[PDB]
């Protein structure tokens, strides 16, 4: 069994320590360790220490990543989108594989990917990106969403087809928008958790409705939610009616989702309202920062960097404290991991020894400089240093 000690790092606002690690955990911390016989030694030279970085909501089947650039000229993006696959013969293979394993370099070892599912493709999608999750096994944890992107409902074969989906791998069931894109918000929603029942998994939900619209839609789910016993089960995506609401029907929700384990993906688009953070973090909300999107069809946007989107979340949310700054820095880490239902998390002994050093001053600094991960190790091992996968 193989042995690493990582000296000299540290976790933050606290004085400096050395993480030993044995097989794929954290087995001891704190300072000036004795190193067991044989064990491999790394000079942390001061650097901050972080657990592995997760990304709680992308697109790996969607993505350009290692592709040449996509000419976007866009008017009408999900009959772009549509036509793209079918007039060109993207791979979600190479591509999900490319942009995970760059993430995996840029400190990330866990991420939440949803995948197309639709009757287009069938389940050509999801087995891409259940190969590069084998390829990755060990490296990169991946949870699978298996995402209606069309709808459901006005698709013949489309509930079958996501049965087929969790049975083949996907671990969790997506959908989106009751009322806007399904048309009939209450079938749509005993469909949806109808399927997830069958199988006894989790949802992700894409909520992009506005104001009461997704007002009402968001309580059917929380109803549902509550009825089925369906605790710390079910994630709300993008939610953005939360920054249309009067603050008090706002928090009548969040107290709701926060009584329900129910967390809040927020990836911080620049140009329509999202839910609060802090009106989240008050209310006892998870957040769980992602992406969305990587280069795709969609948007030329994301990168494989959670500490940057880090920064964005902070800049969306008018943070400018250290503090605030930290609290953007959770949505990417241990409240991400939290949210998502990730295991055996974080830098204590008994978590997985996930660790990625960056040479910064404070954590603060950390999120708005991005500085390069100067060493990546994932479940024990070494996997990438100075960005770039060894
Ligand atoms: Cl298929
Ligand atoms: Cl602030
Ligand atoms: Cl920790
Ligand atoms: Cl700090
Ligand atoms: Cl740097
Ligand atoms: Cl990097
Ligand atoms: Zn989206
Ligand atoms: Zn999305």
């Amino acid at each position: 069994m193989t042995a690493l000690l990582i000296r000299n790092v540290r976790t933050g606002a606290d004085d400096a320590l050395d993480i030993l690690i044995e097989g794929d955990r954290i087995a001891r911390t704190g300072p000036s360790l004795d190193a067991p016989p044989g064990c491999a030694i790394e000079e942390g030279a001061g650097a901050i220490a972080l657990p592995g970085l997760v990304e709680g909501h992308t697109h790996l089947d969607k993505t350009h990543w290692g592709m040449p650039w996509y000419r976007n000229a866009v008017g009408d993006r999900i009959e772009n989108e549509r036509h793209y696959r079918a007039t060109s013969g993207h791979d979600a293979g190479a591509a999900s594989l490319a942009l995970a394993r760059a993430f995996l370099a840029a400190g990330t070892t866990r991420i939440r990917t949803h995948v197309d599912v639709d009757t287009d493709a069938g389940l050509r999608h999801l087995h891409r990106v259940l190969d590069t999750r084998e390829t990755l096994r060990g490296q990169v944890e991946i949870q699978i969403v298996a995402f209606p992107q069309s709808g459901v409902l006005k698709r013949p074969g489309t509930d079958a087809l996501l049965a087929d989906a969790l049975a083949a791998g996907a671990d969790l069931l997506g959908g989106l928008d009751p009322c806007a894109i399904e048309g009939d918000p209450v079938k749509a929603v005993d469909v949806l958790f109808g399927i997830a029942e069958r199988y006894g998994r989790g949802l992700d939900l894409h909520l992009h409705e506005r104001g009461s619209m997704g007002a009402y839609s968001l309580d059917l789910i929380l109803q549902r939610t509550a009825a089925l016993g369906m605790q710390h089960k079910v994630t709300i995506s993008h939610a953005f009616c939360l920054g249309d609401l009067a603050e008090r029907e706002r928090d009548a929700l969040l107290a709701r989702m926060a009584e329900l384990g129910v967390a809040v993906v927020t990836t911080a688009p620049a140009a329509v309202p999202v839910p609060s953070v802090l009106a989240c973090r008050a209310a006892g909300v998870t957040v769980i920062g992602g992406n969305d999107g990587v280069r795709d069809t969609w948007t030329p946007y994301g990168s494989p960097d959670m500490l940057e989107r880090a920064m964005l979340i902070a800049m969306r949310n008018d943070f400018r404290r250290d503090d605030a700054l930290e609290v953007a820095l959770e949505c990417v880490t241990h409240g991400a991991a939290r949210g998502c239902g990730f295991d055996a998390y974080g830098l204590q002994p008994g978590a997985r020894a996930d660790v990625v050093l960056v040479d910064a001053m404070t954590l603060a600094e950390a999120v708005v400089a991005r500085p390069v991960r100067r060493l990546v190790v994932s479940s024990g091992k070494i996997v990438a240093r100075n960005g770039a996968l060894v």
